[PDB]
């Protein structure tokens, strides 16, 4: 019993961890096999990031300029390479911590856990979702570039995702592995619209079920609902739309508790309507939505 | 910018667990230099459980009954004692993954991180506190005993808290590493009073530090409030009575916001009276006392 906000153990990822420094800027990477992997702008001086031409910054550059240290050994750059908004920098030795991977691209609405990280070493680990939209709700300071969120299958560590930068509003933007931007963020110091964020319907009603098997049931109500008038209602709310792929991954977790996913639906609507009244559900006031219904289906079976 | 319920990066720790097995019980061991630390119920059958006596329970077992594994190899054990609560189990194989450590016996209201685990392996990390009550409201199901909480100074881990029983609330009970309860619990099958909880003022406090450091100021008010007058209200609302050594801690934050600690107290004053109206703070529609000062600093500062 107890619900909380579980991120995956880092000790895989940790393992990976460098510092890279190029000039001036130092920022994370990410050792694995041969290759250390890095936000771009490690090139970049503080005026360069106005409007940078990062091509021409990276021409020149050198494999002796890119300084990688892990821990306290100095690795050895034999290759330079620009792919979308990342550098690859080949290095001499594989890395002997390197974990089974992969590099995923995640969908908004699914969750990763960020290993927030300065100059190559760990600062702290917290489970977050990718906004619907692309950002994320992270805590980042300034050298924290390069962290990466992850999911662990077993021995596997999927990486997600890799930090690159803070928006005017505070919020967090960042790459997959193959340096591809999560939304339609630009690695340049210019103001950049997020875009109209919504909350992640599947999860919440992902976990309203994590809150009945761990017994807070208050919010279960004598009503059921249709998924269009569900629908209506989410759209008032600044909700995502429900589907019936979402329906069906909801479907262990109705089958575990007996309770049909329109009748949970049922009670969001309720819940959307009337507010908490001052109550609360698994500890919080709010609606949670950094929960996916694999995210509860682990947390409650305890899978390791 | 950001704030979130950080935990320390797991890693160190994930090197120690172990699983350990006596008779039918299988449960998690803390392997550190030649010894294996672990819940002593594990010599324990469920009909044991009622009113175990673990003197006589222990005397019969020889060295032989724990089975170890660490990984997937298996640690010899050469000697075995019992410590208040916890068995250590001394194996012929000093654990090459054994970090700088220390044993630690946490105040209430300080935090840790836990890393849960199943079967001797790592399932997940999260940053809880212990509460003024001595329990711990964390995320465990059955086989997660043994799993630990802790801190990390530098490159030194502070083991804290041991996790061993569920209460019939589904609040969690544990001991520090020399098997000391934190809390009047006993390693019984009995229905425990954990007692009257309190809010922990002081992490409240350090949580409104940290919302304005990261631009939630809303909540800032034109007044002023004394010790004395807070504590009125403190008392009222179930919050521990803050005092001068409260103040004090919280000293390097009212330096950096300019904001006086009275000052502050006087904002938790109206926003207990008076609630969230509801608003948010840090993503939070409640006040969170899961943060220390010195977490809000080490978040705030990115110290690894
Ligand atoms: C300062 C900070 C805080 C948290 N997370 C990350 C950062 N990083 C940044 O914003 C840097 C400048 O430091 C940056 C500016 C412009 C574009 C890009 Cl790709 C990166
Ligand atoms: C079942 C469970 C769930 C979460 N965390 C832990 C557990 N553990 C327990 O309560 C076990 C029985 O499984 C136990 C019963 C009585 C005393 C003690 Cl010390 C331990």
């Amino acid at each position: 019993s107890g619900f909380r906000k579980m991120a995956f153990p880092s000790g895989k990822v940790e393992g990976c961890m460098v510092q890279v420094t190029c000039g001036t800027t130092t920022l994370n990477g990410l050792w694995l096999d041969d290759v250390v992997y890095c936000p771009r702008h490690v090139i970049c001086t503080s005026e360069d990031m106005l409007n940078p031409n990062y091509e021409d910054l990276l021409i020149r550059k050198s494999n002796h300029n890119f300084l990688v240290q892990a821990g306290n050994v100095q690795l050895r750059v034999i290759g330079h390479s620009m792919q979308n908004c990342v550098l690859k920098l080949k290095v001499d030795t594989a890395n002997p911590k390197t974990p089974k991977y992969k590099f995923v691209r995640i969908q908004p609405g699914q969750t990763f856990s960020v290993l927030a990280c300065y100059n190559g070493s760990p600062s702290g680990v917290y489970q977050c979702a990718m906004r619907p939209n692309f950002t994320i709700k992270g805590s980042f300071l300034n050298g924290s570039c390069g962290s990466v969120g992850f999911n662990i299958d077993y021995d596997c560590v999927s990486f997600c995702y890799m930090h690159h930068m803070e928006l005017p509003t505070g919020v967090h933007a960042g790459t997959d592995l193959e340096g591809n931007f999560y939304g339609p963020f630009v690695d340049r110091q210019t103001a950049q619209a997020a875009g109209t964020d919504t909350t992640i319907t599947v999860n919440v009603l992902a976990w309203l079920y994590a809150a009945v098997i761990n017994g807070d049931r208050w919010f279960l109500n004598r009503f059921t609902t249709t998924l269009n008038d569900f629908n209506l209602v989410a759209m008032k709310y600044n909700y995502e739309p429900l589907t019936q792929d979402h329906v069906d991954i909801l479907g262990p977790l109705s089958a575990q508790t007996g309770i049909a996913v329109l009748d949970m639906c049922a009670s969001l609507k309720e819940l959307l309507q009337n507010g908490m009244n001052g109550r609360t559900i698994l500890g919080s006031a709010l609606l949670e939505d950094e929960f996916t219904p694999f995210d509860v289906v682990r947390q409650c079976s305890g899978v390791t």
